């Protein structure tokens, strides 16, 4: 009956979601992820290790600390990107311009960027210059797409809703400041809201364009000759599991579970070999009885594997006293 769990992540289960990359360092009894200290040539990032779905709703609460220094004020960089990427788990960004969101494919985001990139970063960065309508100074925040190539736009409009913005609270001393990024699965509409700043646009027409309903969440800071304390603060990420498999080891008696249940998590189409405990339910006195995979139509148990979907299977293996 439960294919996709719906999981909130805390500072208590971070490290169980999400895994740290580069220079990026976690303090669990904070919360506190810190993507890059205040110092030349870092690169930190965090990604969760299981697909989002996009038909249902996420919700990300928490602070960010984008730093001390930014365009005009001190020499501050390079920022932090939310990417959600079409792509395979545990990919990133890159540094630079690029703000942890461009070089990765046909993805979408929202970054808050304290160094203004006016003239054109070169091939490599992948990233077009920043905005004019946000240049002469001070920090700004933003939502940003990448083309097939993995080029990053920062994105501008008409509109007040979702046009680029200068931040309205500039990052002068390393002070954390409300965060969050809330997403409805219905309506697809994707607001972020910053030190009481808010973007928000219906996403369909980025989703649609990236092929896929799911999606890998990375978060990515780094600084290059400009530099920033750059740290993000849980919090929470609440959000729905798309391509996993659950698999129970349930006592064939009494229906309960023998040993915790556990979720493979991986990327649509992927073939998953999934493991049915015996030697360790041996262990405990207990012998394999019969499998019910009705809940994964993918199952294949000559080879004990999974082939993931766009939505959760369930496998369970059963056992005997
Ligand atoms: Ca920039």
């Amino acid at each position: 009956a439960v294919t996709a769990n719906t999981i909130t992540v805390n500072k208590d289960n971070l490290k169980q979601y999400m895994t740290t990359s580069g220079n990026a360092t976690y303090d669990q009894s904070t919360g506190i992820v810190t993507l890059t200290q205040d110092a030349y040539s870092q690169k930190g990032a965090i990604t969760l290790g299981t697909r989002i779905d996009s038909n249902k709703s996420f919700h990300f609460s928490g602070k960010v600390n984008l730093g001390n220094k930014y365009e005009g004020h001190g020499n501050g960089g390079d920022g932090i990107g939310f990417a959600f990427s079409p792509g395979v788990l545990g990919e990133t960004g890159l540094n630079g311009a690029a703000v942890g969101i461009g070089g990765l494919s046909n993805a979408f985001g929202f970054k808050l960027d304290t160094y203004h990139n006016t003239s054109k970063p070169n091939s490599a960065a992948k990233a077009n210059a920043d905005p004019s309508n946000v240049a002469g100074g001070g920090a700004f925040g933003a939502f940003v797409t990448t083309d097939s190539y993995g080029v990053a736009t920062t994105y501008t409009s008409s509109s007040t809703a979702d046009n680029a913005a200068k931040l309205n609270v500039q990052p002068t001393n390393n002070t954390f400041q409300d965060f969050d990024i809330n997403y409805n699965g219905d309506t697809k509409v994707m607001t972020v809201k910053y030190a009481g700043q808010t973007w928000t646009r219906n996403i369909s027409d980025w989703i649609a364009k990236s092929g896929t309903t799911n999606f890998s969440l990375s978060m990515t800071a780094s600084t290059g000759g400009a530099t920033n304390l750059q740290q993000v603060q849980f919090g929470t990420f609440e959000y729905t599991e798309s391509a996993v498999t659950q698999v129970r080891y349930v006592d064939v008696t009494t229906g309960k579970d023998i040993i915790p249940p556990k979720t493979y998590s991986g990327n649509v189409d992927q073939v998953v070999t999934i493991d049915n405990q015996q030697s360790a339910l041996t262990a405990k006195g207990y012998n394999y009885t019969s499998v019910d995979s009705s809940y994964a139509s993918t199952y294949n148990d000559t080879n004990k594997t999974v082939k993931m979907t766009n939505a959760g299977q369930s496998v369970t293996y059963y056992f005997t006293d």
